């Protein structure tokens, strides 16, 4: 188990989008929102790693070692400070996501825990969870995907921790995300994205779909909810990969040329629930998909189970 690097409560993010419609890129801020960003990907991408290692079977040293990184940044309270808001809020953005990745390998190893872990791996996530929550109530921080994303972090800690009242904030956020889905599929502040229209619904679509699964952990069925409407989503979404043209019509530019990856993955679970799973039968070749920030191998998952058998 390699050392856990340094884990500041800060996070210095900034922003590379230069439009209105966040749809154009600044390389140089990209390259350089990537480097400042490094140990936050760095760190979710091995605790991703180490779960699914653990998972794998015989391979407890793996989940132990998921377990001392994230215990490590609980005792240094990494990402419970300062926030920056420069260019735009990328670095709260960044703190969504690296708390979803670190409480979904919570999540999938906490069997191996000792006591002082859980305590203090816990009560992190716990904060992580108000703090992140609170940026939302500021009416003028727009909810689209980034809401849905935040989702993941509440979820994974409300059911690694057994706590209801968490459960309930996350179900507030699925519901928002699957009330948002308009009557033809479309996702409005997804399809104002122009030229990643379809990008941005498959990227809305994902924490919403696991959040949905991890209920499934809890004995709800968050499926059913306003039922029809995450199916239509979710159809757009793999027919966009096939015919681009209803999204080009929709967000009036041409979608870039891109192929599932990562958070597409989200399709590995689905088409286990879907009432037609033929659809996202190009998108599941495309895999198997790997995202730290919905817990790792997204794939394997899928057939596994979200939280490995304890041995």
């Amino acid at each position: 188990c390699p050392a856990p690097p340094p884990g500041s409560p800060d996070i210095r993010a900034i922003g590379y989008y230069t439009d209105a419609a966040r749809s154009v890129i600044d390389p140089r801020l990209k390259t350089q929102n990537d480097a400042a960003v490094k140990p936050l990907n760095a760190f979710a991408a091995h605790v991703a790693k180490f779960a699914d290692a653990y998972a794998k079977g015989a391979d407890e040293a793996a989940g132990r070692c998921a377990l001392t990184w994230l215990d490590a940044w609980a005792r240094s309270g990494a990402m419970l400070g300062r926030m920056a808001h420069v260019n735009n809020d990328q670095s709260d953005y960044m703190r969504q996501w690296t708390h979803g990745a670190a409480a979904m390998a919570y999540l999938r190893t906490q069997a191996l825990a000792s006591e002082q872990q859980r305590t203090d791996i816990e009560t992190w996530l716990k904060r992580l969870s108000a703090a992140n929550l609170a940026y939302w109530d500021n009416p003028k921080h727009k909810r689209n995907l980034h809401y849905y994303w935040t989702g993941v972090g509440i979820m994974a800690t409300a059911v690694a921790t057994r706590d209801d009242t968490l459960l309930n904030t996350a179900q507030g956020i699925y519901r928002a995300g699957i009330d948002a889905i308009e009557p033809d599929g479309r996702l409005p502040m997804e399809m104002a994205r122009k030229r990643l229209a379809l990008h941005y619904h498959d990227y809305a679509t994902a924490p919403l779909v696991l959040m949905a699964e991890m209920a499934r952990l809890q004995g709800e069925d968050w499926y059913t909810y306003r039922q029809g409407a995450l199916e239509r989503l979710a159809a757009r979404v793999a027919d966009g990969y096939r015919d681009p043209s209803w999204f080009n019509t929709q967000s009036g530019a041409v979608q870039e040329t891109a192929t599932p990856k990562a958070s597409s993955g989200w399709v590995e679970f689905y088409r286990l629930r879907s009432p037609d799973p033929m659809r996202f039968d190009a998108m599941h070749a495309a895999g198997p998909f790997q995202d730290p920030r919905m817990g790792g191998n997204l794939t394997l998952m899928a057939q596994e189970g979200i939280v490995p058998l304890p041995q």
